[PDB]
């Protein structure tokens, strides 16, 4: 046999809450101020 092996590993980070990949860390960490709310009134 000896077909080979497989493992690759590159650099990158998606938001896996709602599918947007980004170049930077802190341009996700920015992103995701959108996603976390806030609880209080009943109404909403
Ligand atoms: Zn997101």
């Amino acid at each position: 046999g000896s077909s080979g092996s497989s493992g690759t590993d590159s650099k990158s980070y998606n938001c896996n809450e709602c599918g947007k990949a980004f170049t930077r860390i802190f341009h996700l960490t920015r992103h995701q101020k959108i996603h976390t709310r806030k609880s209080g009134p009943s109404s909403g």
